[PDB]
């Protein structure tokens, strides 16, 4: 029973829920923010964190220490549209009157991390994959996504003596919307890093392999008969929208992928006053952590602008903007629907992945 106030609850402290629960922040409008860890995951910068010493430590940001008592750890289990609330694995739930659903995407370790843990935990998962990775000679990488591409070449730049096999079941690597030119040349940069690029083969022992730990002795089998002995296998396939919190109650408007469909004010169909923003959002875009804030500054003025009386802004998608990172000193991409080069790639995501935006936004210094 809100009498005409306002509370509005953003689930999931990702990209765009820090950058909604800063937004509410600074108009002080009431907020709580929820999410599962303790500590913002710039997940960008995940797989250099799982092969550079320390650097993981840049990675995790506090909640509490931007936002107080405006935060909440807890994993949300369910909606409760009618009355209007936020359940809460353990019993409690959160009142809202206004709801933003920015779940993100759901992965293998290292690439996504949703594990409830404390800071200092959530950082040593890391530092110990670092150590698997110095532990070990030979590396198998399976998938290669845009994910894997990079791990691959990350491993190989930190560690040149390394053997890195990449194993793929399609013959282009890298997302299919890129620029083929886009494709091609990670294919030239990963095999004049040395990397052993195994294409069209499919890992066929997958359930039997132990994943993310150093081991004397791992066979990995494809259903093509190719067997690569390795020390140690990291799995980069089967990033998915994380639908836990909100499946349940929005079936009914969950699009097939897992995502809410919504409008151009990034409204939840059926709804007027539940947005959704970023990664969970039916939007037709490569997700990305850039638009999950622009999403989320969209999001919080169509909240403002439906209580002032003001027309809604709109959510206009461009051409594809997309960066891989080639390990520190290289890189390829697209930016808006042409080809950047190397160097440019190398001076806007592969030195720094973007670590010190988070810091910016969270108000926070890096240790
Ligand atoms: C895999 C990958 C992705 C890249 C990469 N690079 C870029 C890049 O260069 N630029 C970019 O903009 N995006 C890039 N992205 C995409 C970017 O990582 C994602 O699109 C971005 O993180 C999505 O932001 P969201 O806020 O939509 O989602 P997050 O996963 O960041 O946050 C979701 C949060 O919700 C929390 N949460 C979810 N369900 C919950 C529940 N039921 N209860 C509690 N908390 C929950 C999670 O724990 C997590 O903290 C990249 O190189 C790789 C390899």
């Amino acid at each position: 029973p809100h009498m005409g106030a306002l509370h509005v609850v953003i689930v999931g402290g990702g990209f765009g829920g820090i950058a909604a629960a800063s937004q509410l922040q600074a108009l002080n409008v009431p907020f709580m923010l929820v999410d599962m860890k303790d500590s913002f995951h710039h997940n960008v910068a995940a797989l250099r964190a799982s092969v550079e010493t320390g650097f993981a430590k840049k990675t995790f940001i506090s909640y509490s220490v931007t936002f107080k008592d405006n935060f909440r750890q807890g994993l949300v289990v369910g909606i409760d549209l009618k009355n209007q609330m936020v359940l809460l694995q353990g019993g409690e739930a959160l009142p809202f009157s206004h709801l933003i659903l920015a779940t993100g995407s759901t992965g293998p370790f290292p690439g996504k991390f949703n594990e409830v843990s404390s800071q200092q935990a959530a950082i040593q998962a890391y530092e110990d994959m670092v150590r698997q990775v110095q532990r070990s000679r030979f590396i198998v990488v399976v998938g290669g996504g845009s994910a894997g591409v990079e791990m691959a070449a990350e491993i190989k730049t930190e560690y040149p003596e390394k053997e890195v096999t990449l194993i793929h079941s399609q013959v282009a690597l890298a997302d299919k919307e890129l620029l083929p030119s886009v494709r091609q040349e990670v294919k030239e940069i990963l095999l004049r890093k040395g990397v052993q690029l195994l294409l069209s083969e499919r890992v066929s022992n997958l359930e039997e392999l132990p994943l993310n730990e150093y081991r004397e002795y791992i066979k990995v089998q494809t259903d093509k008969g190719t067997e690569v002995a390795t020390n140690l296998v990291i799995l980069c396939t089967g990033i998915k929208i994380n639908s836990s919190a909100y499946r349940k109650a929005f079936e009914s408007r969950l699009a097939s992928s897992g995502a809410l469909r919504v409008n151009e004010h990034l409204q939840v169909e059926g709804h007027s006053n539940v947005y959704a923003i970023g990664d969970c959002a039916d939007v037709r875009t490569p997700k990305m952590a850039y638009l999950a804030g622009l999403h989320a500054n969209i999001a919080v003025a169509n909240i403002v602008n439906s209580v002032k009386q003001r027309p809604l802004q709109a959510y206009k998608p461009g051409a594809l903007t997309f960066l891989l990172s080639m390990g520190r000193n290289d890189g390829v991409g697209q930016i808006s629907g042409f080809y950047v080069g190397r160097l440019m790639v190398r001076l806007t995501k592969s030195r720094d992945l973007f670590v010190s935006t988070s810091w910016k936004t969270m108000r926070q210094s890096p240790p």
